[PDB]
């Protein structure tokens, strides 16, 4: 008595799954997206066969005590038995979503995603240094042929030899450029993915104290049923708080 549930921001949820599940481009990225899915299936239902039952249970708890308003000992039986059943949903769809969650969190990325980084960067100045200097004989032998041909025959035709060497090895090294920077993109990527996905099990772990918090509510009622009015304002206190969570996706 006297807490509160916490902050719930699914926007950072549902773009941060949509990001994953959208984000699966640029190899061990993909399973962090299919588990995530899994996750996103069970709050997406979860939630929303929580609100159906929430609901229902209230079409029900008025439709017991009405019964309980007829004679103006089984309506105790079944409502304790009904309340305690919507009590044992909120349990084991915690203890799934939970499940999930922390299923989720020991898959990790990173610590052997930066050494790659550490690899690529050196390569990387290793080749823009390089290609300077092939470039530069590159130059050296196009002067020689632009002043010669620019005018025997027999050596103007053997320089293209070295020629074309050069540029075999500029477009061999140049394809290299091309694939040391798709890799330290593609481990950017997978940072990125890390963040969002550390935001998704956040939410998760909030979303799980908050279902805990209500049903801490509901077990603050105990088996004493000596109110019905009492019992239907935190039934509609997480059904508003519920939908809201629905709403927001």
């Amino acid at each position: 008595s006297g807490l509160s549930y916490p902050d719930i921001n699914f926007k950072i949820f549902s773009q941060g799954v949509k990001n994953i599940s959208h984000l699966a481009q640029f190899e061990k990225a993909l399973r962090v997206s299919l588990y995530s899915q899994r996750l996103d299936v069970i709050v997406r239902e979860s939630l929303s066969s929580l609100q159906v039952k929430l609901e229902n249970t209230l079409a029900l708890t008025y439709f017991t005590t009405l019964e309980e308003i007829d004679e103006a000992i089984n309506i105790i039986k079944n409502l304790s038995n009904d309340i305690t059943q919507l009590k044992q949903l909120f349990i084991e769809k915690t203890e799934l979503l939970d499940k999930s969650s922390s299923d989720l969190h020991n898959v990790v990325i990173i610590e052997g995603t930066d050494k790659v980084l550490q690899a690529e960067q050196l390569r990387q100045k290793q080749l823009t240094e390089d290609i300077a200097t092939k470039e530069l004989e590159r130059k050296e032998i196009e002067k020689k042929r632009d002043k010669i041909i620019e005018a025997l025959t027999d050596a103007r035709k053997k320089l293209d030899n070295q020629i074309d060497t050069a540029s075999t090895r500029l477009t061999e090294l140049n394809r290299q450029l091309e694939q040391s920077e798709k890799l330290i993109a593609g481990v950017n990527a997978v940072i990125k993915i890390d963040q969002e996905k550390s935001a998704v099990v956040v939410e998760a772990e909030k979303l799980s104290r908050a279902w805990h918090i209500f049903i801490h509510e509901i077990t603050a009622l105990q088996g004493t049923s000596l109110n019905e009015v009492e019992l239907s304002k935190p039934l509609i206190k997480q059904q508003i708080y519920l939908e809201s969570l629905i709403k927001q996706l």
